[PDB]
């Protein structure tokens, strides 16, 4: 009775059926309406308009998850909508709040101070099968940086979206957050801070605490335990990635991710082009974490439709912020032979590329100069500005369709309202948003058993979010999927994952299912209460 | 381990030991701070502060009574502040919305469609031992009149102020609506409507219902439950008091709490005019609930400092919407032989009273020439604008000391900012707030074992209360003791009220105390977390 009530898995609120209340001896403890499921989200819906700030609309669905998971799952689905308040952008000022606005816990924190311990510090998990783990340090949190032991507020986010758009089982997912201390001088200042109140413990302590980590998570939830990273500082994320990836089921979204949708994106593009990758010359603003991503998986797709290594590397250059990369370590593999140069304006016109993709978080990087110039040596230049949040763009969908009169193909990180043009046609800039890409990676991987996620599968899932753009949107300027879709597209992502896994005998969940479409279904999570 | 956590009784959140976490198997389900019961204050007055609402801050509050009782009362106690954020005014806006904000169920809905099954429903409550229930139909709710099923939001708040100024156990609190319909027509419409969609029940259907429930109530709980009735309309309000104070333990606050306050104002106030009770001619502008209940409580001041019922009755007038009451039921008791009359202004300048007490909902009543004359007649006029919220208030603390020149003894129901006068003395005008006196009755019947609670505990309530109010104060213009002290206030009328029940054999609670203070104490909550 109340017990089940005070149980978020199962409690259904007012739409406990008459019956039901009277079985499990609650009839009395709610009101007399009884709610179908749409009326009790258009009451959550009410609310959610009706309060002042985003930052109070996430406080809501919080406290809605913490009470009645289906119902919570079930709003965020009916998505373009809660997304942004459940995750990014709002989950920043969530965790810069989250000392503050601490209320009911959820997810695990583990200390160094817990170094030799961690194995222990797992079992206190209700749960006992956890497929999906989102792990952070809390370093370096999208723009806002190093917010410590208050980052707890991205896996949490993070999950959600996997358990939304995905379908992972939410009582499967466990958000973790390591504590190793702040260099977050306010925070270290902050009576009310919940973290360590010491600076953050670097070198070897540093990576042995986190390889006792894999281990116990690996050991007490199988190897085949997603761990994705996130919001680590950039040294640490390529680090533990590399050191990883062959070992545990691991990937971490802000390269990775990043990676896939924007290649994506690219294959996208090539439709409305007309013309193949290995036509296409491709210049990076920015040679960090993302930047290196794209580019090697760039490559891939370049070796997969015939090109060497050798010939497909030339036909990409980055820029960092002291300049152009040329001859003069993962950087030194795309240093061409070149005069050295440091103006981006100067530097798109000796280059002169197809595609421009900017991911160093610099707004206003693609100038009005630089934009003129990618419409004068290209038909259709395509020109990405990735970087967040919107503040932080390389430019606006506005300044990029009417710099190049409209024949700019363009997708931006953080999401642009549609534009209408002289002509009359209204294009729809697609956003470059990881969720068309993490949910139904996990999902697959997951579901099949896979031990180690490859630059393959993440290559594949660039190419089937590609096959799901219609020729309708691509007319409508989108570069993606429509947002509303993503249930979808993570389903077409886990199936081929899955499919493949089974042809090549890299799977390891046997027997083989017959119907690889209802398999991944059948591993999907229901919005709907169980009976 | 985590079950504690959902427990809100004890849960502790950051306050959990160190230790105490690895005994319980919850280390890792919190971060690593931990917080005294004062930093854990600290925060959620943080939080209290930046909300933009009241509104919202009753939701902050109410959310966290539903996750750390203890810190709840803790932060209440910590009163003046936070009373009129959890019970009203904040809670009638609550009402008006709780269909919309409705989020995790407290206290019990009994509804008509129930009767000869209510003994069943009571059984859905997961505590065993109660003994204070509050109850409302919803029918009129301060001056917003009919919300039905919403009414729930004032048992909740009523019953957080018996356990944070009187020390009732929370958990033998029970809050308790009665369903039985709604005249409300938006509610009606409102497809969001928690509770019955039909009129209200009436007649002797109603009063039936009403019958089970005390006798279901008194069954399972027994005939020591204090049952307190609360927001019903007028001629229920009456009905059901009269029919049920000799057989079961219970009171209405709405009339004869405000009769006690009211009286201990008046009482108080004769230390300052240096008179006795008997010397007071006293006119009521309203005849009604509170009205009613104060002047035949002041009759039993008056037989109790000598006077016969004929001559003290003849002390007291009314004045209802039609106008003065005069030879031409209970209203029938105090109709003298007068020529009827319909002007305020021109009742008060025949009848010349010395107190003057508004408890008619109708605000700006008492007026500069009303004010005027009763500074006239009298050197200190007696002045209580009771009515509530300030806008219906019958004068203002400013109007009333400016016209007076200072000279009227002044309390309100609603609170009114100090005021300074030309004079340089500021003046702290009292708040006649029904919170004075039923926690501290609610302590003594409870703690004593009392079966019916008599206009008599009233009357020496309101004689304890003013005995509280010191000579610092009365020169400062309170006629109530500081609201900071209702926990020592509430505690000298519980302890009056017990060591009569003793010594007049009233009481039930066996074997007799021998130390009736530390009886009461004993009975009291603590904010303290149990060891």
């Amino acid at each position: 009775g109340y017990l089940l009530t005070r149980n978020p898995h199962l409690n259904k609120d007012l739409a406990f059926t008459l019956e039901e209340r009277q079985q499990l001896n609650i009839h009395g403890l709610l009101p007399p309406s009884f709610n179908s499921q749409e009326i009790q989200v258009l009451r959550v819906v009410k609310n959610f308009e009706h309060l002042n700030s985003d930052f109070d609309r996430y406080l809501l669905l919080m406290d809605l998850q913490d009470r009645n998971e289906k119902l919570f799952y079930r709003v965020l689905t009916s998505i373009e909508k809660f997304m942004p308040i459940v995750y990014t952008p709002t989950v920043g000022l969530a965790c810069q709040q989250y000392s503050l606005v601490f209320r009911k816990p959820r997810g695990l924190f583990i200390t160094i101070h817990d170094r030799g311990h961690i194995a222990s510090v797992l079992n206190a998990w209700p749960e006992d099968v956890i497929k999906a783990i989102v792990v952070t340090d809390g370093e370096r949190i999208l723009g806002l940086g190093d917010l410590g032991c208050n980052g707890m507020g991205i896996p949490v986010g993070k999950l959600a979206l996997y358990t939304a758009c995905g379908g992972m089982n939410p009582q499967e997912c466990l958000p973790v957050i390591l504590d190793v201390g702040t260099e977050n001088e306010e925070l270290l200042k902050d009576p009310l801070y919940i973290g360590l109140r010491q600076r953050r413990v670097r070198g070897s302590e540093y990576d042995d605490f986190l390889d006792e980590f894999m281990e116990a998570v690996s050991s007490k939830y199988g190897m085949n335990c997603l761990i994705q990273f996130e919001d680590f500082a950039n040294v640490n994320a390529f680090r533990l990635l590399n050191k990883y990836r062959n070992q545990y089921c691991t990937f971490n979204d802000d390269i990775q991710g990043t990676a896939s949708v924007a290649v994506a994106g690219l294959l996208a593009a090539l439709r409305i082009t007309k013309n193949k990758l290995s036509d296409q010359t491709i210049l990076f603003q920015g040679a960090g974490e993302a930047a290196l991503g794209i580019a090697h998986l760039i490559v891939m797709a370049l070796e997969k439709e015939g090109l060497p290594k050798e010939k497909a590397i030339k036909k990409i250059w980055l820029v960092d912020s002291k300049g152009l990369i040329v001859k003069g370590q993962e950087k030194e593999k795309f240093a061409h032979e070149h005069e050295e140069m440091k103006n981006l304006e100067a530097i798109v016109q000796e280059i002169k590329p197809t595609a421009l993709i900017g991911v160093a978080a610099i707004g206003g990087a693609f100038s009005e100069q630089i934009l003129k110039d990618m419409a004068a040596f290209n038909e259709r230049p395509i020109i990405f500005a990735l970087s967040n949040p919107t503040s932080k763009a390389e430019c606006s969908a506005e300044q990029c369709y009417k710099i190049t009169k409209g024949r700019a193909i363009f997708a931006s990180g953080s999401p642009f309202d549609p534009v209408t043009l002289p002509n009359g046609q209204t294009l729809y800039p697609g956003q470059g948003n990881n969720s068309y890409v993490f949910p139904g990676v996990a999902l697959g991987v997951v579901a099949c058993g896979l031990r180690q996620i490859t630059d393959n599968i993440f290559l594949t899932t660039a190419e089937v979010i590609a096959q799901q753009v219609s020729d309708k949107h691509l007319e409508e300027g989108r570069l993606y999927p429509p947002l509303n879709t993503i249930r979808d597209v993570s389903l077409k992502i886990a199936e081929k994952i899955v499919k493949d896994a089974y042809q090549e005998k890299t799977a390891t969940v046997y027997p083989e299912p017959q119907n690889k479409e209802a398999f991944v279904r059948s591993q999907m999570y229901s919005t709907d209460y169980d009976q």
